[PDB]
């Protein structure tokens, strides 16, 4: 029934019309790497991962597909654990394919397979790559955000830390003026700062009522500086987008470094370990808001996991964290037909993942095999 | 699916011991079991098991938990269990178990496959004894009770200490050592009898012995810092936590480095999902986890499934999965499911749902008469 | 100079093992090596070596790294290595070596001279084993392997523990102890097999034995406080950190007193300049540093240069510089650079550049055929 | 090279101040400077600079350091500098400078190239003031003196506090604030005048001001935890460490989280390589580093080379390298090298060696007569 018989892979690539950036620099293209695992009985499932395409593609064709062929698709935990040793990026796409196969074989949704959802709607924030290579970048950023406010998003993430304090403050004042205090604003510094540089924002944090949090102001090599900065700031501190699993969050949580952890399904070892990241935060008494700069199919899994998470508070209408919703130019958001209405996502409830991968997008963006660069 | 809960049946069971046996908390005079059967619209059913004082347990189910469950969707396990947790902690595990059976039968797979597939099919167990008895010859009764289990190929045992003077406990353990020898692993369970100085008196023996597996719950857990202090001074691992209600209670113990081994019990934690989370929390922290199970047959089977679905704790080809406790004291409820170790290993059922049936003969024979032992 | 990189050559190498060997992570089936040759406008060239799965590595060079390097000034070594590190940390390492050779030949001096001159000309090494093999007779094979290298006049060895039970591992080490005797230093390498309690089991032999150099990476590194706790309980030093990418990673460990000895690896950290920083960091912390080098030949030569340029860690006239790891298992790549210890001491080449030549016969013989090992 | 040291010349220099100035340690009455020139066999030479009381500095060099240095290999810089460090801290730095210049020259490259290549060629600087003068009009003079340098395009300044009442210093700093305005970065240097309570009195001003670069050395360094406590209470960064002898002294300050910015002085640490290690060490700890240079011109040039070779501390495209200290008080030795800011930026010379020459006119003009000041 569930022996693995065939696996198809789909490296996808899109060069950006107009580049955009954060403190790490300008982005020039978006990529994505889908796999389809098919079992003896015909039951199939899809997974997604992200990494530089030439290496990722050879990893799959030379090692992972060779290894998965003939294996029992029902031995999810075991197979993912073995791949995680060679290649953690791939383990995650594998774990998602295998879950969809489990759900379908069980004749239920992924949410049901995990023990039933708590809710049908998940809040998301609009996430922007605020810089662009234009002396008019501030005014482009304002236009961009305006556009999304019109769509009814109530929360936003924008970028700081890539130009001087004076310049970034000017930008965020400009956003405060347009947005107003009913819009929650998240500021992401992409680890540009040290504690003293991040502390400069405190004089603005004191007077602003709408900052949702300050994201990764620092690098993570010194956990004690995060616990120090966090104790000095008037807004929550979030982070952890690059952590590989619950084992790396534990010492951060034990050391009270963060208000909000931010695992990414495609950065951790599998959708089972990602769900463990979320519960772990629940058990430490801290929040968890999934990170998803890249992600479409994996973003659907973060949505299913968030729907199966118990509330973090007793507040009747503020008891579950939003998930990140990239709103920049990215044709891979349409790999699955699912988009927020007024900043809420309505979770698919049909069998499997309750929706289909959109082959027009898969075929439209087939990687031609050459390196940009 | 959208299938509703339509009936729940309850089976309180009771057995008065022929000969009492004990630990540091005193003599046990009886054993008990409380089973439930949840039946859905489609006739799919599942069983759970819990333990607590029978009269209060029985009314928790009949006057609140069952009335609440009737009409609910059996597939809403996470949510139903979470609400029940708030009214009756002990009942949540039983409910969670029975909904898990339902889920696995509904999906036409075993419990372990529901969880993502097992890593192994054999789980090691230790023989767990209530070594105190009501008699001046209790040391010798202990020794032959132990002897009798060693003949069945158990390679590890748990015996009790802290119930009597240090001197007399030493005598007993010394006797067991002379009989068992260095190749049997010995766990000493103090049942929270000691303070740090009292526990430490054992260290002059832990120095010399080479087969002590761990020292179990030497102290109460009010002061976590006293564990990390004791742990640091002793030559054997310290285990504990059989009363913790779930992973949120373990987290500060493991942050403070209080324990080498945690010991969650299915029927003491918040549901089988939370129980699995305790085990994985232990792995994320780098500590071992060996399930506690003084009571339990059906819940112990779930602890076996959980352990089978847990990654190894070490890279030792021969020693990378923790044992689970196997109570070997008189208890007819050990047979509620027909599964027993052979040479100190239990082979996991692979069939659909729980891969096994509950013995209705034992159910009816030990039906509780509804009267309190006192 | 303003001098530009005009050509880059790549040499991935592969060798399938005749007899597998291993550690707690399992058996090794092949060894590989990846060299590069960077050629400048003036014809000055420099070589580098890295390690990683070859399909991926090869494509990273041919598709990203080489395209970026062509036309860059070979003299902007810090700047270039830092760029490459963000993408590909393994590759930056090979790149830094190539550029360092070029700097030294352009300056008409040796690498050590380029760095301010060596403190010494001889560096001690220890013979390093992959002790496990696919055999019921693996212990006596390891004993025979160890005997052989001891006749070469190695005075220290590292062997593997953690891959099988504590009792079997101890039989292995006791066999070694009987054959070597107490004048040979023995390092035990657990490869992150253990948790603190399993590691601590060795303490009762540590107390008795007098020739243990250190216990190597007994635990994973996710919980630094577990290292600090364990280190405080053992009678031998603790060493680790072969997987750390650079000084930044080591700082929290050292602040928290996790380790007696840090073990950076040239090919695991971000280039040779950061590796040397990992060394000095240790000296500033008052802790020892002994380079890791399971794989490595050309890059092991750089760890040798770096050790020769390192201040003494002690005032002991004849015990003041740490040894480096010398892999003694079947590896034809040990001969890419023609350099071997005598009686456990390596005598550093003193000539221009790296003061030695790469053996092209080995490059040409072990050319990778392009396929993966299924 | 095996090229030997054949000749060392020394140049004690002295200038009496036309008008004194100072800080909380009192008024300065003269400037000194002490150059050395080391000549090798092949006739490649190099210069170094140090500072201390001339009489003792002079006999140190003439009777011990010079005798030791003749006949030695100019290439053994690490080794030679380490030995000197033992008897004469301050002299080691001047020697390490000369030998570096010799090294680059023999390499046919600049110093920055020798170190692995610059990241950037312009370095920001701050105008550094000794704000107290012997006069009841000292405030309006400070204001004037500051104004003259703003007119020259410095965008950052350091001034002295802690030598008079809080009330009087605040009046001086308010006047400075009002003239400079919020586009000028102001640094307040307390020269260890205060305890934590007196430093904290400033916080109510720091609350309001937007342009404070940092509070420098507000306390003595005997109690690192008091720096950690203070740092955590103030609204502006804390810097210090100008008298640390090297990386090993900064390490516990950084592990304890005492400082936002360390300030090693090339002439206070054990040589230029050890100085580079201080900067790199701040990087690895996630802290900033801003070179101290009250005295210094040749040494300040090396401090400038080192900063050009340091990676960025932030991802801010316009704000990612720390400025360095530029003394703007009367001192004729600022022209020993012909290098001056333009609009608060120094463009780094790029020629071979130090890429500039010592101005012998200055050297000859200020020859010390051998007398001691009163
Ligand atoms: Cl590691
Ligand atoms: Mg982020
Ligand atoms: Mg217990
Ligand atoms: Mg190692
Ligand atoms: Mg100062």
């Amino acid at each position: 029934l569930v022996k693995i018989v065939r696996i198809e892979t789909f490296p996808l690539f899109h060069r950006l019309e107009k580049p955009y950036g954060d403190a790490n620099g300008f982005k020039r293209y978006r990529t994505c790497y889908l796999i389809r695992i098919i079992t003896e009985s015909g039951i199939d499932g899809w997974g997604e991962c992200v990494d530089w395409l030439p290496a990722l593609h050879v990893g799959f064709t030379k090692r992972i597909i060779p290894f998965l062929l003939g294996k029992q698709a029902g031995s999810r935990l075991s197979l993912v654990r073995t791949i995680q040793k060679w290649h953690q990026r791939a383990a995650s796409a594998v774990s998602m394919a295998l879950t969809e196969i489990a759900a379908k074989a069980a004749d239920c949704s992924v949410c049901e397979l995990w023990g039933g959802r708590y809710r049908e709607e998940i809040p998301v924030y609009a996430s922007f790559q605020s810089y662009s290579d234009s002396p008019q970048w501030i005014s482009r950023s304002v236009s961009n955000v305006e556009a999304q406010l019109k769509k009814g998003f109530e929360q936003i993430k924008v970028k700081i830390g890539g130009t001087s304090f004076k310049e970034d403050v000017r930008h965020i004042n400009a956003l405060q003026h347009t947005a107003g205090s009913s819009i929650t604003m998240i500021l992401d510094a992409n680890q540009s700062y040290d504690a003293a540089a991040a502390f400069k924002w405190e004089r603005y944090f004191s007077e602003w009522t709408n900052i949702g949090w300050l994201e990764e102001p620092l690098p993570f090599d010194q956990p004690q500086d995060y616990a120090m900065l966090r104790s000095r700031l008037s807004v929550p501190v979030a982070g952890g987008e690059n952590m590989k699993g619950p084992a790396q969050y534990v010492p951060l949580l034990s050391q009270r470094c963060l208000d909000i952890i931010q695992p990414d399904v495609m950065h951790v070892n599998g959708i089972d370990e990602f769900r463990d990241c979320l519960q772990l935060a629940r058990y430490f008494g801290v929040r968890a808001s999934a990170h998803a700069y890249d992600g479409s199919l994996s973003r659907l899994y973060a949505l299913f996991a968030q729907a199966c998470l118990p509330p973090w508070s007793k507040m009747k209408n503020d008891h579950i964290e939003p998930i990140e919703w990239d709103v920049m130019e990215n044709p891979f958001t349409d790999l699955v037909s699912l988009q927020p209405s007024k900043g809420m996502v309505h979770i698919p409830k049909g069998k499997g993942i309750g929706t289909e991968i959109n082959m027009e997008i898969v075929n439209r963006y087939k990687w031609d095999g050459s390196a940009y660069e």
